[PDB]
């Protein structure tokens, strides 16, 4: 999580899409979904990102509906966005033991207990937290089985981006759990 604000310049694809759904939270605007192979994915927009400005207009107090409308009407040659990096999330580094365990249990993406004497315990991992990312890889809507595989197939260093359940549940409302699975960018980013 980068310690401040950044500018991203976007250009609609040949269909007029940027590949982004936005959700009103606490009078801000947050990224609900980033489409794979969209302008939004290429410039590095992330689920949970805060959008402070679009074309140097303040987003404060906008409905989800208005934010989507503003994006529709943009002279898409170039769109400037001001972004606060994943303000509701935090990152935890843990180390697998001799058995390839970091030391927790999750269910529907949500960490549910921590295992006594684990790296997860030593690093103060919290329950009632949804897994958003693993080593930078968005994992939102994947089956539990696929998240395990990403942990299994990760280095011995595992980085996890977590979000308080209540907040996570408030962002993903009004988007079906098939779109999450299907359309949420789950790719390692390009260079």
């Amino acid at each position: 999580i980068k310690q401040g604000i950044r500018e991203v310049i976007l250009c609609k694809d040949q269909d007029g899409k940027i590949g982004l759904r936005l959700k009103s939270i606490d009078n801000g605007i947050f990224v609900q979904l980033v489409q794979a192979n969209s302008p939004a994915s290429l410039v590095g927009l992330r689920f949970g990102d805060q959008v402070l400005q679009i074309n140097g207009e303040n987003c404060a107090g906008w409905s989800s509906d208005k934010a989507h409308k503003v994006l529709k009407q943009a002279f898409g040659e170039k769109i400037t966005m001001t972004i606060r990096d994943r303000p509701f999330e935090r990152t935890i580094t843990m180390h697998k033991d001799s058995t390839g365990h970091v030391g927790f249990i999750f269910k529907n993406g949500k960490i549910t207990s921590i295992v006594k004497d684990s790296s997860a315990a030593r690093n103060g991992l919290l329950t009632e937290h949804n897994i958003c990312e693993i080593n930078g890889q968005n994992v939102i809507g994947l089956k539990d089985s696929q998240i395990a595989d990403i942990l299994s197939t990760s280095g011995t260093v595992v980085t996890i981006t977590i979000m308080p359940a209540f907040i996570f549940e408030h962002i993903i409302k009004r988007m079906a759990p098939s779109i999450m699975k299907s359309l949420m960018d789950h790719t390692i980013p390009e260079v």
